[PDB]
DNA sequence: ACGACAGATAATTTGTCACTGTACACTACGCCTTTTGTGGAGATGTCTAATATCTACGTTTTAACAGTGGCCTTATTAAATGACTTCTCAACCTTCAC
């Protein structure tokens, strides 16, 4: 019925080969999306190369419910002002989930 | 008129065969996560019979001695000894003898 009644979550492996620093190949990572499912905003995201895990959950969860801070090194025009809990929480059976 | 006989005729499917688009180019049941009932110690808590100890229960044994009980004959006369008691503890005068 309105903002944050439920946000949806789900991971899937990212169609990009990454690298070290170095340079050397470095297989894909997850990304794992957190969603108002009013509003349709994306809250926010984990991006890393650890499997589907509730440490992974609670990573972008941590990273949806705080508000957001980026420098200047995200040339940031707009700002992504959004933040505050579910009231629901809506998601695959993974068993991360 | 329309439609109604037997047969024409535009479909309809059955069957040929030259052509071409494509896979074969090895390269998924495998990586990763979570729950979960079974299992191995290993610190810790549980709580007894029992072989004493550890005095007392008091109970025997001793000897000391205290009390009861039996026995013990009694007289006279003499002696020795030691004592006791009582009594006594004059004094002047006369007479005849040298
Ligand atoms: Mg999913």
């Amino acid at each position: 019925d309105y903002s944050n009644h439920v946000w949806q979550c789900d991971h899937t492996r990212v169609d990009v080969l990454l690298v070290d620093q170095h340079g050397e190949i470095l297989s894909r990572p997850w990304l794992t999306t957190v969603i108002d499912t009013y509003s349709r905003c994306i809250m926010g995201i984990n991006l890393g190369f650890d499997a589907p895990s509730s440490g992974v959950v609670a990573l972008a969860l941590r990273h949806a419910i705080l508000p957001k801070r980026y420098g200047s090194e995200y040339k940031l025009h707009c700002e992504w002002g959004t933040y505050g809990k579910p009231e629901h929480f809506y998601t695959d059976g993974g068993k991360d989930f």
